[PDB]
């Protein structure tokens, strides 16, 4: 009914209206309209798991200013039907939990895989299967892989069939210097059809022999965002009297919560702060950490003669979702289904908060995040290393072409989450974290006389924190610097919304922080004023890093050779585009060219999934929270 209802509705319907073209043919969210992109996924017409998280956000704030939870339904529908791997994609048996995979490093660049197979090194064992199997009497993992090739633009196909839509692939396997642009585009489903003699596996995992098999990867940060937005949807349909008909979602977010757990443990199951590949695994929740890392992955053999799981050692702040962990830890509708779910998620909520305490730094900004894998190889870590119950601090966990944490979107993504955790609950805590990052974002934030405004694009870091003992010290060697500025519509958005859910919980357990409501409001009213066009909202991006698709060399060993679905030959020495050679039929191939070839970025008015739904999303809280 209100101004920031309306333009929730306005954008809603933007991004529905099929002449806008945000969806597929099966209503499957590209990652963005545009396809020539590249960033996290490498074409705009795949997906992700982050994509899908926020299509079920974005149908839960619809149903909260509308009453109408089909939407809402339909894209839960759509999440579970093609982003979860079904029975047939995951067919799990032989599964030994005492033996949950075979340890392989992690390599400084991308010509050091093939990583070998080390089978001395000891992995430790895997206290959840038995459980979840007993729970739901199944071994499929209730999980969303994190990519999928949405209108089979790689020619991959659903399980090696070369043609279907909703696609499972993978890319990123070659360690923290293999950027978007280095890395082979290869399927979850391996059958040798395509790519060289062992398929694509030699590549990644060298091995005495290679067998047919399937792995998929999730990322943990999405598969939380769904849940977090499923509790919003559960409280929003409680409030209608209409519970029952979002019931059957709320248990699927329920389950997903039970499976996510796989993301609290160390890769391979080594004890925390072992610091030595050689080292004796553990032997239950000793090699758990907690918070969510990175991914956790599962794989099998076409034929069910093995399989196994995966965690992961690196934990990155942005990741954690403190709104989840309390709604599948203390609300008894969230509560998953196995004896031990409720309890490990209250576990992590409490270590996720002081990691996110432990990781502030000196101005408020917060720092990557850490790591129980020392280069990914459990290796000892250098004298005077800060650590955080046995993980050292890493300034940019996993990735460093370009650094992860070197992004300020993580701040608002992250921050939003534990400023509705401190809405619902109050917590101290999570209070006094926030009031710090708050008057941080306050200083840093661009206001200009003009109208226009400015967000911190770039981030850089310097120091460490000190080791954690319980209590925040201050960090006062830990310190942030924004690098340059930028005009990101989705993150500001978030940003906008965290500072909303902040100012709020402010105004229900302190003093009402109404600087950073205005501050919030601002930035969406100067952004709607100025940002809007035809499919939504977008800003103007030049993307130098563009001139990657033709300089960037992808590495493949010498004398693997191999090809691509549509025939592209994989060979040492070729380019980014030589392997993806269909991007040249794309509609925006000739602009990109153009500017390359001047000397000059291209200029792009993207619109991405994920942010036009922060955007919707950020303008709905502004009515809920102060309508």
């Amino acid at each position: 009914l209100g101004e920031y209802g309306q333009r929730f509705m306005w954008l809603w319907n933007k991004i529905h209206d099929p002449a806008n073209g945000y969806f597929n043919q099966d209503g499957i969210p590209y990652h963005s309209v545009e396809t020539l992109i590249c960033e996290a996924p490498d074409y705009g017409h795949l997906t992700t798991s982050e994509a899908f998280s926020y299509y079920v956000w974005l149908e839960a704030v619809y149903g909260k200013l509308t009453g109408d939870w089909s939407k809402f339904k339909t894209a839960w529908d759509t999440l579970e039907k093609y982003m979860i791997p079904s029975a047939e994609d995951q067919p799990m048996r032989s599964y030994d939990p005492n033996k949950p995979a075979t340890y392989a490093g992690e390599w400084e660049t991308p010509d050091k895989y093939p990583s070998p197979l080390e089978f001395n090194v000891p992995v430790g064992k895997d206290p959840l299967h038995n459980e979840l199997v007993s729970t739901y009497g199944s071994t499929l993992m209730y999980g969303m892989h994190w990519l999928m090739d949405v209108d089979n633009w790689y020619g991959y196909g659903k399980r090696g069939d070369g043609v279907s839509r909703a696609s499972f692939i993978n890319t990123f396997q070659r360690g923290p210097e293999e950027s978007v642009w280095e890395t082979v585009p290869h399927p979850s489903w391996e059958e040798f059809k395509w790519g060289g003699p062992n398929g694509f596996l030699d590549l990644f995992i060298k091995d005495q022999n290679y067998s047919k098999q399937w792995r998929y990867t999730d990322a943990p940060d999405a598969d939380a965002r769904a849940i977090q937005a499923t509790y919003w949807a559960k409280v929003w349909a409680k409030e209608q009297g209409k519970f029952n008909e979002i019931s059957s979602y709320v248990a699927k977010a329920a389950k997903m919560g039970d499976y996510l757990r796989y993301a609290m443990f160390d890769k391979y199951f080594k004890p925390l702060g072992c610091q030595d590949k050689n080292a004796a695994g553990g032997t239950g929740y000793d090699s758990a950490h907690y918070l969510l890392s990175w991914y956790y992955a599962w794989g099998g053999a076409l034929d069910g003669a093995w399989s196994w799981k995966i965690g992961s050692s690196h934990v990155h702040f942005g990741y954690q979702n403190p709104m989840a962990a309390w709604a599948l830890a203390n609300d008894s509708d969230m509560k998953p289904k196995s004896p031990n779910g409720a309890s490990d998620w209250a576990k992590s909520l409490k270590r996720q908060i002081e990691f996110y305490r432990w990781l502030q730094s000196a101005e408020g900004a917060i720092a990557g995040g850490a790591t129980n894998s020392w280069n990914g190889r459990y290796e000892k870590y250098p004298a005077g290393t800060a650590t955080f119950y046995g993980m050292a601090y890493e300034p940019n966990p996993v990735y460093h072409d370009p650094g992860s944490n070197t992004w300020f979107g993580f701040q608002a993504w992250s921050m939003q989450r534990v400023a509705e955790y401190y809405y619902v609950t109050g917590d101290k805590d999570a209070g006094a974290l926030l009031e710090k990052w708050v008057s941080w974002v306050k200083s840093v934030v661009k206001l200009n006389s003009d109208g226009t405004f400015a967000i911190p694009s770039t981030l850089d870091w310097s120091g460490q924190p000190d080791t954690w003992n319980g209590a925040y010290t201050g960090n006062s060697n830990l310190h942030v610097k924004v690098v340059d500025y930028g005009t990101d519509l989705g993150i500001t958005a978030s940003l906008a919304n965290a500072l909303l859910y902040y100012s709020a919980g402010t105004k229900k357990y302190g003093v009402f922080d109404e600087g950073a409501k205005n501050l919030a409001k601002e930035l969406l009213d100067r952004m709607w004023k100025l940002y809007r066009d035809e499919k939504g909202l977008s800003a103007p991006e030049k993307r130098a890093d563009y001139k990657r698709f033709f300089e960037q060399e992808v590495y493949i060993p010498a004398g693997w050779i191999g090809k691509m679905p549509n025939g592209d030959v994989i060979k040492s020495g070729v380019k980014f585009i030589d392997i993806r050679s269909k991007y040249k039929q794309d509609p925006d191939w000739p602009k990109l060219e153009a500017a390359y070839k001047s000397g000059q970025a291209p200029e792009f008015r993207y619109h991405r999934f994920w942010a036009q739904c922060d955007i919707a999303i950020a303008n709905a809280t502004y009515e809920i929270l102060f309508g």
